[PDB]
């Protein structure tokens, strides 16, 4: 035992990754299933993503935050606030309402846990009220990623914590779809979990692909260091 929380120790290394994801959209239902690592002492994450059942009825980039934010770095400093970390090897339930400004939105639940040596997230989306040809159905957004300052604050009833974010979507014709996210996350475990004060994550991401894959598939890279305190 040689850390504030004893999830912390879990994440001193590269920890493999699976993503398990089950989605309709307007109707089209979709799997996609990722596998990769993370090293949270550099806040780093590599992943691959494959289509595996249905048409991908969504852009790729739609997707990146709703398919592990216990690799973030956190600097010695704010040891503290690491609830993500604190609530693992149990996990903990990461609730979204993702709203797309003047289009439709994504509601999803994912389990995010240790599966034996691996970290596993698996996720439920339901996507409803889309237009036809919109932004997300007439993938009209660039295969790109932006910078993002993600807030954080305890829940003051529930032992976890509300997340609230604007992921900002590049258009093909150079403007920007906004998705506005509300986010809550509760620990799966009985165990005591970090109740943190007010920080947020700054995210940066690349989108890629493999061009030894035909599948349709989205290659990632990720940094995020918690900040704030």
């Amino acid at each position: 035992d040689k850390m504030v929380s004893k999830g912390e120790e879990l994440f001193t290394g590269v920890v493999p990754i699976l993503v398990e994801l089950d989605g309709d959209v307007n109707g089209h239902k979709f799997s996609v299933s990722g596998e990769g690592e993370g090293d949270a002492t550099y806040g780093k994450l590599t992943l691959k993503f494959i289509l595996t059942t249905g048409k991908l009825p969504v852009p790729w980039p739609t997707l990146v935050t709703t398919l592990v934010q216990c690799f973030s770095r956190y600097p010695d400093h704010m040891k503290q606030h690491d609830f993500f970390k604190s609530a693992m090897p149990e996990g903990y339930v990461q609730e979204r309402t993702i709203f797309f400004k003047d289009d439709g939105n994504y509601k999803t639940r994912a389990e995010v846990k240790f599966e034996g040596d691996t970290l596993v997230n698996r996720i439920e989306l339901k996507g409803i009220d889309f237009k036809e040809d919109g932004n997300i159905l007439g993938h009209k957004l660039e295969y790109n990623y932006n910078c993002h300052n993600v807030y954080i604050m305890a829940d003051k009833q529930k032992n976890g914590i509300k997340v609230n974010f604007k992921i900002r979507h590049n258009i093909e014709d150079g403007s920007v779809q906004l998705a506005d996210h509300y986010q809550q996350n509760t620990p799966i475990g009985d165990g005591p979990v970090l109740l943190p004060d007010n920080h947020y994550l700054s995210t940066q991401s690349a989108l890629s692909k493999d061009p030894n894959e035909k599948r349709d598939h989205m290659v990632l890279l990720e940094f995020v260091t918690a900040a704030g305190i």
